[PDB]
Parts: structure tokens; sequence; C-alpha cells
């Protein structure tokens, strides 16, 4: 049957297929219509339907997995569209992750002998992360950095190396935010967890600005200034607060200046964005320090899809985790995105 | 001449004022017309111009400082009308503290031959809130817990002692917070602050709601239900998360279920600010329960004016502070809310 890992999040689904090419000539012959026509399907297409999409760009190609030889494919789609997806299927042994392996597991049994294995969800995220870098991105670092992330005329996307990558801090940016500890690779803990993630900045700016997507969203924050809304330090003390080095521009209030009527009726939907967009990354980076210090680990990994196509953010998180921590932290980022549950339950096939 | 300590914050000046009780004969004769005229002002009056509350149930009677016996009155108004109160002073020794009594040194100047003393913020704050304690509240506790909190028809404030208050978590939550470690009453450290704090919460509801004050903000709170804006455990698991002990109650994405277009068409003014009151309220706490397990403090007391009136939330951080930390923290709170830092200017006095 095909290789498949899913990831059902509280709001993407991440598909992970393994397509064969070292199919030979008798196998080509074995291979049923039904099965010829999914994995030309997948492959033929780059959009799915309406909604599901296939992220080319991230294809490792010519990879040995479970003793053949193929391209791993990267596919997302809403959650709110896994009706058709199952109706499609409807019209295979599926290790799936996230809520809505457990959510939807009376929906996955509605295709006959469909044989769903539910797997946990960090422990997915933390087996996939592991294996993808140990594989390389088609010989290039899974792993990078921004160099230099306080001067913005230098800072710049560098590669950087995991080869003994414990322990690490990884901070999972979805719907909510996870908080792990990996001190091997069987050996890890959520330390915590924050409800201020990527569906706060997609709902509150869903909310503030009327924007009908994640990348509307990010393109109004591009444009826009959080200070026209944030109650920055300077607005309270003048300038630093020097006692505790805080800098001027330092935010102390998020949307602290949106209590002011005035303010409100001058600022733009551009600005609430960038505020929204600050205010999340912000705190995610700030509790990400504290798990830091507590758990002394200093690289922390920051994964999931609040982070794709979101260069804004992570080179805020950069910066700020640098900042704060006076340089004993550095933040690193990973080329696939979210789709690290999807890889690790597409690994559980063995054991089934 | 007057005994004041002045504390200018972000959003509200908070004003401590002594008012002798034990003033001889030969003292009211030697008592000059303005200075009687702002005793009895300030005396005869509990609200002034349109925007000055004192706080009459605050009030310390007979209380002993510097020598003399008088009462303390407590007495707050916005920020934004300092210029009011700067022009009723100039038509004195100001012991000043916060943000305020930085940015407008210049303009308390314009008051001929006062004679300003700027004060830190947060040395005032734990130099009053140890004050008051030590004083009693008129012979009863100034510090409180809700016992049992996890169960609402036992949930009840109860007077709790500090008479060896340290070590202790402090988290002022103001427009925004800021987390103090207080080992003994002149060692402590600035561990952190958050950015979400009441300036966020007045800022977002207005935003969200047309609220014009946090008191409606509040009302409209207590009428609403955070779960038609949160997106909770239950809605991606289906349930519990039960292999990380997360019930399915808990907030797994605050706002995230605004990224449906027809929620956000359903959802109600009340249930958004009772939303964004749960979203800030809990990331309080959270930062509040990660720094005192990094400081190896288990009791936090929580103040500033967020809570003022404010019983849902301190109820919620009560109820959460222990829910999360296995009961291994508590959460405290003080009668006095957001006047410390008020009270350890005027405590700053004897000095100059
Ligand atoms: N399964 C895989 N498929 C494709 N490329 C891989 C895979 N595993 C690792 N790689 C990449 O290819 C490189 C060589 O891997 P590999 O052929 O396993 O040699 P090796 O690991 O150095 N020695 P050994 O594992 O003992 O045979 C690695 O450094 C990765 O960059
Ligand atoms: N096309 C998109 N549609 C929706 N959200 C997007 C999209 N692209 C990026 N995002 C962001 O990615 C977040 C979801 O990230 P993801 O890691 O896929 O979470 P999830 O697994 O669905 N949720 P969880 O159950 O909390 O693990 C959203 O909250 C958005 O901030
Ligand atoms: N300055 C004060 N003015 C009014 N009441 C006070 C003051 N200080 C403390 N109190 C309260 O009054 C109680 C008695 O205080 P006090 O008269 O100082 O006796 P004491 O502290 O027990 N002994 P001592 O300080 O050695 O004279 C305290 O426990 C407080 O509740
Ligand atoms: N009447 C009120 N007007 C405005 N805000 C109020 C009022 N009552 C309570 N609040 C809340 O109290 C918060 C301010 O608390 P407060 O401790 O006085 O902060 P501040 O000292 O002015 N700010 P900061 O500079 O950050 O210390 C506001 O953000 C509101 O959430
Ligand atoms: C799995 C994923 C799905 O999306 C997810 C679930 C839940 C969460 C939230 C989370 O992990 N939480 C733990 C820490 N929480 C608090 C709250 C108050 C206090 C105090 N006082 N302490 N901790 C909030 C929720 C994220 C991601
Ligand atoms: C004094 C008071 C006035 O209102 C006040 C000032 C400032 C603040 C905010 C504050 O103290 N901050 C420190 C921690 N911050 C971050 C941000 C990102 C990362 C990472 N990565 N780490 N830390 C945010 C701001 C509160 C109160
Ligand atoms: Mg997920
Ligand atoms: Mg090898
Ligand atoms: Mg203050
Ligand atoms: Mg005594």
């Amino acid at each position: 049957s095909p290789w498949f890992g899913m990831d059902i999040g509280g709001t993407l689904v991440k598909l992970s297929y393994f397509e064969p090419i070292d199919i030979t000539a008798e196998e080509e012959q074995e291979e049923v219509e039904s099965l010829k026509s999914i994995r030309k399907y997948l492959t033929s297409n780059v959009a799915y339907g309406s909604t599901g999409i296939r992220d080319v760009h991230l294809e490792l190609k010519d990879l040995t997995l479970f003793g053949r030889r193929g391209n791993l494919h990267f596919i997302r789609f809403p959650t709110q569209d896994l009706p058709t997806f199952i109706q499609m299927g409807r019209d295979t042994v599926l290790c799936a992750t996230g809520g809505g392996a457990y959510k939807f597991e009376k929906d996955f049994r509605t295709i006959g002998n469909l044989h769903l294995h539910k797997l946990d969800e960090l422990d997915c995220l933390v087996k996939g992360l592991l294996y993808i870098d140990s594989v390389s991105f088609n010989g290039q670092a899974e792993c990078y950095y921004f160099a230099n992330a306080s001067e913005p005329e230098r800072c710049q996307k560098m590669p950087f190396n995991l080869d003994d990558p414990y322990p690490l801090l990884v901070v999972n940016i979805g719907s909510g935010v996870s908080i792990l500890a990996v001190h091997s690779k069987d050996n890890y803990k959520r330390v915590t967890g924050t409800s201020l993630g990527g569906g706060t900045f997609l709902g509150l700016c869903s909310l503030l600005t009327g924007c009908e997507s994640f990348e509307e969203a990010l393109e109004m924050a591009s444009k826009g200034d959080s200070t026209q809304a944030d109650k920055l330090v300077r607005d309270i003390y003048g300038g630093d607060y020097e006692r505790f080095g805080l800098p001027g521009w330092a935010v102390a209030s998020s949307f602290g200046n949106m209590i002011y009527k005035e303010k409100r009726e001058s600022v733009s939907k551009e600005d609430l964005a960038r505020a929204t967009l600050v205010t999340i990354t912000n705190n995610i980076g700030s509790v990400a320090r504290m798990c830091a210090v507590n758990e002394k680990i200093n690289r922390v990994v920051f994964v999931g899809n609040f982070l794709r196509v979101n260069t804004l953010s992570m080179k805020l998180l950069a910066y700020a985790l640098d900042y704060w921590s006076k340089g004993q932290l550095k933040a690193l980022f990973l080329e696939h995105e979210g789709y690290f549950g999807a890889v690790g339950a597409l690994l559980g096939l063995p054991n089934f």
C-alpha cells in the first residue's frame, strides 16, 4: 500500500508521502489501478482540490527509506477540509498523529479495512525532526540560524550543525505552543505550553483587520508599525528605564496605546496586524527563554507553521532571543517547517 | 508641608497622603491658609474633579508615621489628567516614582520652589508592600489567598500571614507586568517582565468590544463565555490530551476559534471581553509559575491595578496557579491593590 504519515492538527493537516522510484518491471504489473491513480495524482499535481498544496521545494529526492529508494513529498491542507479528504479516500495502513488522530478516529474507520494507528504528536515531532536533520535536505543543512541577528545590514540566514543535537529545547508553534526539552532520542519532556500561538495571531488578526488568510495577515503586518498600538517603555518613562536595563523601544504594554479612543481611531489595520504579530512572537520567545534558562539548555529550535513564509517572526525571534538573553541563547530554525510530526508518523510504519 | 507620595504609572497616578490627626492648638494657628485648604479639600471630598477618586475603604486610620499620628489616604486618577493636577498645584517636597517621575520631571518643576525627588518604581513597590503588611490593615491582615480555589462551593477569601515574607515572588500587573524575586528587605531582583498586562486587557477589549472603561470591560467579561472564542484542547483532540495530562477544557489556542468566519459572526462582545481577560490572566499566571519554579520560590503575590475590583482574574489566578503547579505554588493578594509604590515613595521623605 502507499506509504503515508499524517499529522492532523488543530488547524492544518500535514501529510508526508513516500513515492518509490525503484519500481521494477514486475512491480509495475502487480500494481493495481487505484494505486497507480493515487501515485500519478499526487506526483502530477501541486494543488489538490481548492485547498491542498504540495510544497515541492521541500521534496527530499532519492531518499532510502525502509530499504527502498524514493522521493519524500510534503503536502498540507486545512483540517476543516478533512471531510473532503476522507470522502476522496472512500471513493492501507495509516499512521496518524496530532489531536485529530483521536478526534477523527471514527471517521478514518469509515474507509473499509483501513488500519489506523494513532501515534503521539510530540513523539512524532521529535522523531521526525531528528530524522530529517540526519538525512539532510538534499545535501544541505536542515537547520539554520540568523547570523548577526541584531544588525540588519549583516543579518543573514546561515546553516547550523545538529550532528550532536542534545540537549535541545524545541518550541512547536502551531495553533497552540508546546515546549519540549529533548535530552536524547528517547528522553524528552514537555516542559510547558502557551495558549498564545499561531491561532491567536490568525484569530486576533482576523477580528481586528478583516483579513481572510494567514498570508493576508502577514502581508498586512509587513506594512504596519506596531508602535502605533503598543505602549513602549519610552512612552512611560520618556526614555530608557535605566535601573533595570530596559531600552525605551521595548514594549511595556502590548496594545496598551489602544486605551485611548483617539489612537484607536487613527491606527491602521496594518499597524494592528503587526502589533498582533509582534505581541505573539515576543511572548513565544520570552517563554522559550525562561524554559531554556530553567532547563539549562542553550539551543532553542522553533518549528511549526506559524513560521512558514514568516521571515518577520523568525528574525524577531532571532533578535529578541539573543538580545534578552544577553547572547546566551541562540534561535534555530528548520527548513521543513511544520512537517516533522507527519514524518515521525510515517517512520512508525515498520512497527505495524 | 503636606506629606505625599506619588507613583505616576503608564496609566494611573497613585497618591498616598498622610493626614495628621494630632494637630495641636499652636500648630493650627501656624498653618497657612493654602495648606488648610488642601487638607480640607482632600478629606471632605471622595471625588476630585471628574476623574480623581479617594479609595476610602483602604484608609489606614491612626497610623504612626514619622513620629506623628494620622490617617493614610489612597487616591488615584488617570495619568492622562496629570496636566489638571499640575495646574491645580500651580494655582513642598514631592517624592515621586513610576516612569512618570522621569517623563514629567520638567512639568513638576513648573511648580515654584517644588522639590522633586525621583525614586525607583520597583524599590518603592517593595518598600511599600513590606510596610503596609507590617502595620496591618487597621488590625486585619493585608495579605489574603483563596482557600480551596478549585472548588467553587468552597472557594473563599482568607487571611495569610507574611510576618517572615522572604523569599517572595512579586508580580506587579500594571500597564505592563514586572516580576520581582524578593530575598530580603534590601535584596531583590527584577526577574523579567511581560508586555501582556493590564494595558493589553484594556486596549484589546476596547478594540474588540467598544467598551469605554476598565469597569465596563469587566462587566462585559462577567457575562461572556471565553470558550466561544478560544480553541480548547478538546476542540483539537476530542477530549483530554492524556499523555501529557492536559485536560480537554484547557485553552490550546487563545482566540483560536476566531479563524473561522462563521464563529467571528456569532461571537458576542461579552465573549470577546471574557476571552481577553482569560488570555491575559492565564499568561500572567504561567509566566509567574515559570519564574517561581526557576527562583525556587513557592509564594507568589500578585499586585497592581489590573486586579482592582477584578475578582474574576484573582480567582482565575488562584485556581490556575494551584492547578498547573500541582499544588506547589500559592497565589497571594494584597488589599492595597496598586498603591504600594506611592507608599514606598512617601516613606522616602526622611531621606530629604
Ligand atoms: N536514508 C538516507 N537517504 C538518503 N540520503 C541519506 C540517508 N541517510 C543519510 N543520508 C545523507 O547521505 C549521507 C551519507 O549517508 P550514508 O550513506 O548512510 O553514509 P554514512 O552514514 O556516513 N556511513 P554508514 O551509515 O555507516 O553506512 C549522510 O551524511 C546524509 O547527508
Ligand atoms: N495556510 C495556512 N492556513 C492556516 N494557518 C496557517 C497557514 N500557514 C501558516 N499558518 C499558521 O500555522 C499555524 C498552524 O501551525 P501547525 O504547526 O500546522 O499547527 P497545527 O498542528 O494545525 N495545530 P496544533 O494542534 O496546535 O499542533 C496557524 O495557527 C497559523 O498561524
Ligand atoms: N506605625 C504603626 N501605626 C499603627 N499601627 C501600627 C504601626 N506599626 C504596627 N502597627 C500595628 O500595631 C501592632 C503593634 O505595633 P507596635 O506598637 O509597634 O508594638 P510591637 O511592634 O509589637 N513592639 P515594638 O515595636 O518593639 O514597640 C502591630 O502588630 C501592627 O498590627
Ligand atoms: N479606573 C481605571 N482606569 C484604567 N485602568 C484601570 C482602572 N482600574 C483598573 N485599571 C487596570 O489597572 C491597570 C493599571 O494598573 P497600575 O498598577 O495602576 O499600572 P501603572 O502603574 O499605571 N502602569 P506601569 O507604568 O506599567 O507600572 C490598567 O492597565 C487596567 O487594566
Ligand atoms: C498540544 C497542543 C495543541 O494545540 C497544545 C495544548 C495545550 C496548550 C496550552 C498549554 O500547554 N498550557 C499549559 C500551561 N498553561 C498555564 C496556564 C496558567 C498557568 C498559571 N498560573 N500556568 N500554565 C496554559 C495552557 C498548548 C498547546
Ligand atoms: C516597568 C514596566 C512599565 O510598564 C515594564 C516595562 C517593560 C516590560 C516588558 C519587559 O519587561 N520585557 C522583558 C521581557 N521581554 C522579552 C521579549 C522577548 C524575549 C525573547 N526571546 N524575551 N523577553 C519583553 C519585555 C514590562 C513592564
Ligand atoms: Mg501540530
Ligand atoms: Mg549512515
Ligand atoms: Mg506602576
Ligand atoms: Mg513594632
